[PDB]
Order: C-alpha cells, then sequence, then structure tokens
C-alpha cells in the first residue's frame, strides 16, 4: 500500500471510526482510495445528486428553476434553516437548490425529491450518468439513520468521486447547469471545518457536507489549485456509537494527508 494509504490508515486508527477516501487527480486521471469500495451513509451529501437531477430536468424545461413552490407548515422537518423563513409563502426550485446545497436544508431536499418523483427519481438520475452504486431510499430526515451495515442511502467513495467529477468538471450536465452547480458548491456555508480546513488556503473549493447518526461526518469536494488540473476529493467517516459526536477534523486531516501526498 502507498505512503498516503499508510497515513490515512493511521488517522483512522487514531479516530476510533471508519474512514473512506477517494481522490481523482484529473491531471493523470490517477486515483487514491482508502476503503474506496465500502458503503458509507451519504447523509446530506446526497443533496448534490438531487440538485443535479433537477438541473438535468431544467435543460428541457427551460423555466423550471424559477417555478415557485409552496412551503407549507407540514413540509417542515428536523432541520429547515432557510425554508422555515418562508412557511405559508413560496420558494423557487433555484432557491430550494441553493438552500439544500449551501445551508444543507432538509425541507429543501424533500422538495427536490418530490420534483423528481420520489427517491427513486434521484437514484434513476445516478444510473443515467453511469453511477450504479448510489442509492437513495428515503426522504429527510430518515435517510440520516446511518445504521451500521444498512445499505439504504449509501454509496462508496470511489463511486461518488467519479460522479462528482462528471457533474462538476465533465458534461453529465449542460454547461449552464454545470456552472450553476459549481457556483452553488463554491458558496457552501457548512464546510469550513471539513475538507477546506485541511487544504492550502490558496486553493478554490466547492463542497457539500453531510452529518448523521453514528457520528457520521462527510464532505465531497471539487478542488481548483493554482497552476494544475483540478481534483475531486470525497471523505466519508462513521463511528461505532449511535450517539457519537461529529468529527469534521478527521475530514480536514484526510484532506491534508491527500494534499501533501501530491
Ligand atoms: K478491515
Ligand atoms: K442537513
Ligand atoms: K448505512
Ligand atoms: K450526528
Amino acid at each position: 500500500t502507498s505512503a498516503v494509504q499508510q497515513k490515512l490508515a493511521a488517522l483512522e486508527k487514531s479516530s476510533g471510526g471508519r474512514l473512506g477516501v477517494a481522490l481523482i487527480d484529473t491531471a493523470d486521471n490517477t486515483q487514491v482510495l482508502y476503503r474506496g469500495d465500502e458503503r458509507f451513509p451519504m447523509c446530506s451529501t446526497s443533496k448534490v445528486m438531487a440538485a443535479a437531477a433537477v438541473l438535468k430536468q431544467s435543460e428541457t424545461q427551460k423555466q423550471l428553476l424559477n417555478q415557485p413552490v409552496e412551503i407549507k407548515p407540514a413540509d417542515l422537518v428536523n432541520y429547515n434553516p432557510i425554508a422555515e423563513k418562508h412557511v405559508n409563502g413560496t420558494m423557487t426550485l433555484a432557491e430550494l437548490s441553493a438552500a439544500a446545497l449551501q445551508y444543507s436544508d432538509n425541507t429543501a431536499m424533500n422538495k427536490l425529491i418530490a420534483q423528481l418523483g420520489g427517491p427513486g427519481g434521484v437514484t434513476a438520475f445516478a444510473r443515467a450518468i453511469g453511477d450504479e452504486t448510489f442509492r437513495l431510499d428515503r426522504t429527510e430526515p430518515t435517510l440520516n439513520t446511518a445504521i451500521p451495515g444498512d445499505p439504504r442511502d449509501t454509496t462508496t467513495p470511489r463511486a461518488m468521486a467519479q460522479t462528482l467529477r462528471q457533474l462538476t468538471l465533465g458534461h453529465a450536465l449542460g454547461e449552464t447547469q454545470r456552472a450553476q452547480l459549481v457556483t452553488w458548491l463554491k458558496g457552501n456555508t457548512t464546510g469550513a471545518a471539513s475538507i477546506r480546513a485541511g487544504l492550502p488556503t490558496s486553493w478554490t473549493v466547492g463542497d457539500k457536507t453531510g452529518s448523521g447518526d453514528y457520528g457520521t461526518t462527510n464532505d465531497i469536494a471539487v478542488i481548483w489549485p493554482q497552476g494544475r488540473a483540478p481534483l475531486v476529493l470525497v471523505t466519508y467517516f462513521t463511528q461505532p456509537q449511535q450517539n457519537a459526536e461529529s468529527r469534521r477534523d478527521v475530514l480536514a486531516s484526510a484532506a491534508r494527508i491527500i494534499a501533501e501526498g501530491l
């Protein structure tokens, strides 16, 4: 095993949990993986798949993103920072997409799932862009249960890194759509203590975090260093105790180990 993998294994051992990392260097298309083929609960990182599915729809329904959407009291779930600001009012699918991606709003995610026809509509878009691994089974908030061994609402680090590459740097989306997604990921408010904290401060980053039971702490990022091809980095982490605390530091340290392995 590589030098990087030795250091990621040691980080994992010090943490008491289970760590998953996938890097894709778009220079030589080489990959670094740690438990790259194990399943991890996605938690809110699945918001990227749902927002991207809606973007794919907007390519033919050219006014879809401005479509208003009723926010009703019964739509509110466990974590609704933006949507609770509009109960008995409306929000557009663009506003819901940005609330989901940039504030991790769970009512926003549920509206995107509805627009897609249920969780199966998210999974279907994954299958349509070549991702045979991702699976979304539940809505918010039950998709966060993160039960050990449960395959519901999981993916693997390798699959999510490949997919995130296609949506953000590839052409799985149309060009207007891809840049909307990139802008959204760059304006995330929830990621300062996760991957971003382990990286050179000059690098540009867009990311989506996730957190859930079993101290599940996740981040998926696309990374633009200065002077070299961009990278995609996925870091998943989950823990043995159902009530375990968040460990965003593990993700920052994973990113540091990866960046220093370049
Ligand atoms: K093992
Ligand atoms: K969330
Ligand atoms: K699980
Ligand atoms: K938690």
